[PDB]
């Protein structure tokens, strides 16, 4: 399992 | 504020 | 699957 | 307000 | 797909 | 009023 | 690509 | 900053 997490840059 | 997440299909 | 959701700040 | 939503292509 | 919507506010 | 709308390339 | 259309409130 | 990380699965 590979997660993601963030937000994205500038938004 | 642009959240990101879940997880990488396949892995 | 990643999703993402928010808004643009200063818009 | 502007609403960002959806998912990252290819993940 | 990252959709996008909205109005400017203050305008 | 001003409306945004669209998707964010590269997403 | 984000788009932006309308006019200004008042004027 | 989107972050990624975990482990493949069956590997």
């Amino acid at each position: 399992k590979v997660k993601v997490w963030g937000s994205i840059k500038g938004l």
